[PDB]
């Protein structure tokens, strides 16, 4: 579910 604070944001499978 998590997501990085970048763009495009890299979201984790969780």
């Amino acid at each position: 579910g998590r997501c990085t604070k970048s763009i495009p944001p890299i979201c984790f499978p969780d």
